[PDB]
């Protein structure tokens, strides 16, 4: 309930702080995902001109984590047998952030980037939003190859949304 369509792209509204499924407004949403931040938006109610308010920004790196950690947990929690609150930087992370790289910015990507380099240092820094692991627990079999893996402290996805005040 708490009229949320988790999984869908959600827009949160700066000025009445309720939350909207984009599509119902018929804004575009190909080059959206759901849980993003990066946005400012107001509904057509709230909106002085009757219309809705929908400003894009570009992501920055904690962003683009968070974005990418929610959505991967969210596929994990609705697809997998086994679900997963932790994830590969290198396997998971990364890939994420490459193939969805459109939807989160518009900034060119020529020749090599130095974001890969410095999204660990960005969750590592955040360890109120982020949970970090540099190697598998004591006892564990998972694969050290994996490893780092990330996660978010948060499991209520429902609290992704802009920083309004
Ligand atoms: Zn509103």
């Amino acid at each position: 309930e708490n009229g949320r369509q988790l999984g869908e792209v959600e827009l949160q509204c700066g000025i009445c702080t309720k939350w909207f499924t984009a599509d119902t407004f018929g804004i575009d949403t190909s080059s959206c995902l759901p849980f993003m931040t990066n946005y400012s938006f107001h509904c057509n109610v709230c909106h002085h001109s009757g219309n809705t308010y929908f400003l894009r920004k570009q992501a920055n790196l904690k962003e683009m984590c968070l974005s990418a950690l929610a959505n991967l947990t969210w596929q994990s929690r609705t697809q997998d047998e086994h679900p997963k609150t932790m994830f590969s930087k290198d396997k998971d992370i990364i890939p994420f952030i490459d193939k969805y790289w459109e939807c989160m910015t518009t900034r060119q990507r020529p020749g090599k980037m130095t974001w890969p380099n410095n999204i660990v240092k960005t969750m590592s820094k955040e360890r109120d939003v982020f949970l970090v692991k540099e190697h598998p627990d004591p006892g564990s079999k998972d694969p050290e190859e994996d490893y780092p893996k990330f996660g978010l402290l948060d499991q209520d996805l429902s609290n992704i949304g802009p920083a309004y005040d």
